[PDB]
């Protein structure tokens, strides 16, 4: 297994950071952490918790989560497979079968003068297949206390514009104010010059996302009605 970053490193603009360049095995994640990758990504939440970020990077995309989480909270199922595309490219032991770092540029630590790479740019593979199941459970959430999507306020236009991939691309434009470096997306159900798109299990919005949570209301995933 290979990462291509871990850590955090220089800043990209107003109060966010690229990631620095790692092309080592993933590490086993402090004990420290283990409350947020239980939060954010129990998935991985086994055996060594051996991931390619760190905690550092846990609380940074727990703090980025938070405008999905102000349109798609209600619909849990949702939320899931969207916080499951973050959590493959922020932590996955295998991410460099999926991500190609595209720029880069110098970091130099302060103190000790030592260089390190900033991840200014990268290529994410992501399964086609995962992209239209999680645009799929979305696409019916209501913005809370509306009667409009929650994706129009997610995707940089109207939610009759809106579509998987562009919301997708959007949400990883470093011109939207909140992602804090570009990530450009490669949609595909199949490998790509030997790249493996990152292709997980998906739930719908009329799915339980685990014992302890509900599907979504039939007001925001027209399945359950
Ligand atoms: C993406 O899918 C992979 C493959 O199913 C998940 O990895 C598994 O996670 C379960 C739950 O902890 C473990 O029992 C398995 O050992 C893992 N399998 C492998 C092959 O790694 C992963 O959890 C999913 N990603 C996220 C973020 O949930
Ligand atoms: C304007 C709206 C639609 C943006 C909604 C999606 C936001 C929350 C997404 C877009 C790009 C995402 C980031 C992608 C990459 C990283 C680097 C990782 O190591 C820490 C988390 C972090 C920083 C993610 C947090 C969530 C994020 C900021
Ligand atoms: C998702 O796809 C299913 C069929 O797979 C369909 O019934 C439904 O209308 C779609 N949308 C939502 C919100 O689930």
């Amino acid at each position: 297994q290979s990462c291509v970053w871990y850590g955090e490193c220089g800043i990209a603009y107003g109060d966010k950071r690229y990631n620095c360049e790692y092309s080592g095995p993933p590490k086993p994640l402090p004990k420290d952490g283990y409350d947020l990758v239980q939060e954010l990504c129990p998935g991985f939440f086994f055996g060594q918790v051996s991931l390619c970020c760190d905690v550092r990077q846990l609380q940074t995309l727990k703090d980025n989560l938070q405008l999905p989480l102000q349109f798609l909270s209600r619909c849990p199922s949702c939320f899931y497979n969207l916080l499951n595309l973050f959590c493959e490219l922020t932590c996955s032991p295998r991410q460099s079968q999926f991500l190609q770092v595209t720029a880069t540029e110098d970091y130099v630590d302060p103190v000790t003068n030592q260089t390190k790479t900033n991840v200014k740019e990268l290529q994410y593979y992501v399964g086609q297949s995962f992209a239209n199941a999680m645009y799929n459970a979305c696409r019916d959430v209501e913005a809370p206390s509306s009667n409009d999507k929650a994706l129009g306020l997610l995707c940089g236009k109207d939610a009759d514009a809106c579509q998987a991939t562009n919301w997708i691309e959007y949400m990883f434009n470093k011109d939207n104010g909140q992602a804090p470096f570009t990530i450009t997306p490669v949609f595909s159900d199949f490998p790509v010059h030997g790249m493996e798109p990152m292709n997980n299990a998906t739930k719908g919005c009329d799915e339980s996302v685990d014992e302890v949570t509900a599907p979504c209301s039939c007001q925001d995933c027209s399945i359950v009605c």
